[PDB]
């Protein structure tokens, strides 16, 4: 059987082909000890358990906006998949592994030459997140938002072909979000400012934050009564409250000029998007916006994406957004999906043509 | 087999490690004869040879506040504890020694120094006191409120981490509380002056003073009937009862305003040393403060403990001190279950490596 | 004539707005007798009176890390600047208030509230303290590193206009210094303790400390000589001799793991937020490091800070750090020439527009 | 008008608040006949009257080391000072008492008890003595050394506020020294041995005992001829000699070993009360060491204790010993000041509080 | 061999030492021809001699109160001692002297002259007699009460320390007994007045007094029958008859007022003794009251200081008194052990170090 690893910026989702969910998920962080023992301990930490010996460890992200920036990390990370959280040998699996459009090719030449000689994986194959998101949806058709921990990206797709030059690509997803409610928090006067404390603002992100479909509208409801305030107990029992900051930190994704950046909203790059397509395809794109990835997952999210492209697109056309409730895993889902194909199988870049080829292989065998 | 000294500033708890308790255990103090001999007696007596002779002798504690400063007569209480407590050759057994944390280097230094040269031990080894309270404890994880004679201090341990930054000392312990009562005892018309009349009120602090729950409810329960005052025969048969002065001498642990002191009381000090740690692991410290040393056998100073710390935490927090019955000798059952770990056998400090680094070989290998 | 005040969280600078110096310096303390009166002395004292009787004070900080954390005392410092220090009539005195960035807005508003209902002044406004640096050094392009008691914070600024998303703020300051020298100083025997003692330590590093070049090599030649140990004497005539301390405590600020902090140094912190910034403004970031507040004045920290950035940068760019003589009051000198701008008097909050909006007008005028 | 005794162990200074010297200055000592009566005389004698009629008297001291033992003794001295030597009615006089500080509470709450029960005053109060000697000076800050008949003490006042941590007390004074004075006359073959002979010897220790600048030094000159000898005519007409009795009698207050006590000289004493203040205010109390009681009488005991104090403390520090020629009076002259002053006449205890709280009000309005 | 010689106010206890009885006793007087010799004898006759033929001499005792106050005379007596008695050569033995405590200096200084000079003793050494009667007694902790002919002495030791401010002197033993006796025989009409007739009295009272254990008790027996009268024939064959005298004569000791003294009796003065001493030593002194000499040697005196004590002491003190049956040569017994001790060989004053520092020698070497 095999294997679909979701290599994300911010989790690991890895399991089998066939399966409906995965098997593992973890974050994908690698931690190392930042005190001094004295009782006579691991050199470092990966996944779930840095997760929870963070008070006394330096958090590290292998990846960063969809790139790979430590390999020896991502490595650690990649090991601790295959042999403590689904338990298997990666030399009898091939491996689906998963990219962000528009990124460096050096990125999954390592990874294919990681695969074939530090685990000697049989086959592997390096696909595009967006696409497996609407293998998961069962469509053939659409433009496919997927916004995770790194990458926000739109492929539009008609009829199972991609339209390269209108792909977008937006390196501003959760983890900006989380670094920007970080900051407006302070505004408060609470103070996170270790990455172990950046672990605490992201859970509080995803309990709390929503999208508001009126922001200035909602901007004075939250000036002029409390109705929107709530409140959330830190690990140590303090309690903080916050108020419009819950659909502050996700207004980013609309605004990006709040924490500095020149480029549009998520809104708008989905309207680009489908406006650098063929005129005959882009009505069959406005009634099939796929939504997925995490980020995509705060509350009114879909409601807001709506009322913003129907105020760009005619008014004769019907924007339908698609966002699944599952549609945080879509991109592994699609992958066990199309590792499972009969007519994928053909697909694999096998150990024996990467002999013949060198990494260079996954260029001329991969989108 | 490997020795365990711990040379506290008002006891020396000496045996063996592996042992369950301390061989020998006997006052730090050395007296010196202040009259004049008239029958045709030594120059000076040591532990409790000095104590029941202490009626013609001036004591001499060689340890004040955890620091030795009389370098002399230290040696004459370690000559004491290996050849007359111990009755062992110190040439043939690794000697671990204990000290207070935040000391001065030249203290360890000269500890190295002796026991090389003047003792020839094989190996050395200075732990911290608190560490070892808590090797005593079967825990990797908590505050440790170490308070003997000389000096109280915290060291947050997380997992096996020391929190340097986080360690607190105060220079306010078991000495200071006797002579403060030996002050408030004047209040009632007795007179305690000399050296041994000091060790005579040091008895009557370890018999009749006790942690009141409610101070100030408590001193108006003293002042309205004489239902707290307790007897005590002196050794020339005199009587003396005191009442208040039974719980205002422990107070001063928790108001250090009482003796002039402006520090924090033991309470607030255990506190702002669990604020100065990571927020994450604050939950742990509230859920494992340990307590040892002779001056936490206090009664009541544990449910005080529980009530100061609760009104400074979070009303979610769960805390929950430890109080051994054996705490007073936690700190060398520690270092003699440290010593005894066969992972500890490479930390000792030769005789090898200290001739060829002289006694600054300590501060690279023992925190 | 206008009013500048520059509440720092160790000194108070204030005078009148087109002077070239502040007109009164003094420590931002309130200090109360801990001891009983005998003699038939005031409830408590500010500024240099406290100073100068710290010995029978308890001092207290009311700003901790720019943050006022004790209003009453606060406005006790404010009342003993405007009638004791300056001898003025706040009513008739527009106010120039000095804040650090990423403060919490609870801080500006109550400025806002005590200045217009208790001083009851005719307008102020509250101005971040890099922006006013920037005014003193006659630039209008620059990275202001401004290092005071409480925070140090970077700020870029290309041609009048600030970068927020590339704002640094960093909660390391003199104080922590201070803080620090306190505790490696117990290294050599020396016990400072009290609030009163935290002053002489201050006293000895603002004397004693510079900033090593490279840290091991120095390290290297502190343990071979005494050449680098120097004495200094307390004020009851002991005296008291360092040596690498003179060099490790403002190591903390390149290194702040030396106190606990996870953080990166200032050299890295003041690159991080050169690269936030937009690529074509780099340059002139480089050659126009300006550096500000009594914490960058150790000898020596021009030349680290010269060295660090520019391993850090490309070799062909040309770094400049800019640090005058005077750099200790360039927030007071730089809001000085601000509040006698001619295009700055529209900018002031006048005590109308703040009877019609709340203290909230600060967000909406003051950057 | 308000009245200021101050009940030394050895004399009785009583006046009115407001002269500049007692009025009734008379021995503190109850006298009643040892033989038979045969001519056909009161049952006892008190003050001058018992010290002319001392022959055939035994002679009592009520006050023995500040603290009242024979309360019906100390009843007449009072009466007698009321109604024989002031000729005054105490129901029409606020009366102002002295104290030793660390004495039994018990003392001066019978003294408050008598004062408003036997002697119906309609106000008192109880002073400190040393701090009464500090008014006499006419300063706020200095370190009193107060040694009367009974007790000497050590009281650290800075600014107005005393440091009661500091405050050292020893029961050595004028009346041990006459003691040993009778002792060591032995050695020339004189005996006083009745209570009598007791106060000849005092008077032989006033008019010849010196206090040596270098004790060792002046030993040998005493051995090396007659120069140091001088002669006392005793009361029959007998003519004594004594030589290096002279100075060997108070040089017991540098070396309280002479007579058996463990406790350190007055200048140790005085050094090591300094030491228990705060470091800032150590400058002033050098400067400042003032000297009371007729035990500072002795001539030479000023160069004595300048010498002593100037080998302990810091070679840059300025030894100052305030040595009034008025001293013997000091604290009934500070008492007078204090009796006199506007601020001082809320500080009395009232008959009116002392009924509703019985004598235990002067522990909660009395230093 | 040495010389042990106890010159006692009364008798000459002289022997070698290493015996158990001194060889020669007798007493010490000279005796001079008060009449005209008729027949035609020597110019004065000492000792047994003078004792035989009083009835014509006038009997001086050249010692008094433990003083030697006739040199001449005691010249005569030390050379019957030698030549006489011992019949031996004082050129040729260590010779140990023994004195009261707290004598004039003088006293052993013409001791140590004459021994050297008109008798030329190789070596000599002056101790105290109550030091001796504890070597008598094998022990090396108690009080030891002497009282002899001319002093009653009380010294403390301690583990062989003295605690020389606790030693206590009365000028009242044997010979006031004797004059007092004299006094009280007159009021039943016999009249003893001259030298010879006032040993008959000392005869009576060695044979007849007793101490009552009660004296009021014991009074009122003798008031009411004739079962305390007993006889005594003088040497002349009259039969004198004495009562209450018997009991009253040694009540003195207890009652000091009798013949005019104003000192505490014996009981109250051993109380006082123990009562200077450290407060850890007072136990094993209460248990250890050693009395010697012959003035201790009344019937029913060790019942009586045993019931007196203890009504001053604590009642759950052990007072035992040691009164040995041959305590009437304790003092000499003492010296003869003292004498023959290897470690008191080096204690000798021998006439080399005489000739080099005179007679003053014996103030630095003798106790
Ligand atoms: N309920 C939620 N609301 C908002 N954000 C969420 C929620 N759940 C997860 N996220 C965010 O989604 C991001 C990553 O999710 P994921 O789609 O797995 O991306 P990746 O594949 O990069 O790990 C995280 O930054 C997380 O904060
Ligand atoms: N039962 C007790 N109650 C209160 N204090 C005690 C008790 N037992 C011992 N102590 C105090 O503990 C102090 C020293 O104990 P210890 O922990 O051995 O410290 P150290 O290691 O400094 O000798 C002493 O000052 C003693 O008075
Ligand atoms: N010469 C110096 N060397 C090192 N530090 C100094 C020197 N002078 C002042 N400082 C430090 O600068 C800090 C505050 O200076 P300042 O810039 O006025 O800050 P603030 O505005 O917070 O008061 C103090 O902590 C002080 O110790
Ligand atoms: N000139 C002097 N020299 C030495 N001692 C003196 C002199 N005058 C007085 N004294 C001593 O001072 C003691 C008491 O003086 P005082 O200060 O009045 O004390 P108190 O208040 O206890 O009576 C007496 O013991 C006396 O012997
Ligand atoms: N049995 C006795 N009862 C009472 N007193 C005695 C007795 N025997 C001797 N004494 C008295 O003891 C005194 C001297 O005895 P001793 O101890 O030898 O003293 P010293 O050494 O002064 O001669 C004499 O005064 C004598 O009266
Ligand atoms: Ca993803
Ligand atoms: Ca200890
Ligand atoms: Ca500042
Ligand atoms: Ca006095
Ligand atoms: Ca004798």
């Amino acid at each position: 059987t095999a294997l679909v690893c979701d290599n994300g910026s911010g989790l690991v989702k890895a399991g089998f082909a066939g399966d409906d969910a995965p098997r593992a998920v973890f974050p994908s962080i690698v931690g190392r000890p930042r005190h001094q023992g004295v009782m006579v301990q691991k050199d470092s930490y990966v996944g779930d358990e840095a997760q929870s010996k963070r008070g006394i460890l330096t958090l590290k992200y292998p990846i960063e906006h969809g790139i790979i920036t430590n390999w020896d990390d991502m490595e650690k990370i990649w090991h601790h998949t295959f042999y403590n959280e689904l338990r298997v040998a990666p030399e009898e699996h091939p491996t689906l592994l998963t990219e962000a459009p528009l990124n460096p090719k050096a990125n999954r030449e390592k990874m294919t030459q990681i695969m074939f000689e530090t685990f000697n994986v049989p086959a592997m194959y390096v696909a595009i997140q967006a696409v497996l998101s609407l293998y998961a949806s069962g469509r053939t058709t659409g433009i496919v938002l997927d916004s995770g921990d790194g990458v926000t990206h739109n492929v539009p797709i008609y009829e199972g072909y991609a339209l390269p030059h209108a792909i977008m690509r937006l390196d501003l997803a959760g983890r900006d979000l989380t670094d920007y409610l970080m900051k407006i928090l302070t505004e408060r006067g609470y103070s996170f400012v270790t990455t172990a404390e950046r672990e605490i603002v992201r859970d509080i992100k995803e309990k709390l934050c929503y999208v508001a479909l009126d922001f200035e509208n909602e901007m004075a409801t939250a000036a002029s009564s409390s109705s929107l305030e709530k409140s959330y107990e830190l690990p140590d029992g303090q309690v903080i409250t916050i108020g419009n900051e819950r659909f502050r930190c996700p207004e980013t994704l609309f605004q990006p000029s709040f924490i500095g950046m020149e480029s549009a909203g998520i809104h708008e790059t989905t309207y680009n998007s489908i406006m650098k397509c063929d005129i005959d395809i882009r009505k069959d794109l406005y009634a099939n916006n796929v939504m997925s990835g995490g980020t995509t997952m705060y509350p009114g999210i879909a409601d807001r994406m709506q009322k913003e492209i129907t105020a760009l697109a005619p008014s004769t056309m019907k924007i339908k957004i698609i966002a699944p409730p599952e549609r945080k895993y879509s991109v592994w889902i699609g992958g066990s999906i199309l590792a499972s194909l009969s007519t994928f199988q053909q697909m694999w870049i096998t150990k024996q043509e990467y002999d013949e080829a060198g990494p260079s292989i996954v260029h001329r065998k991969c989108f």
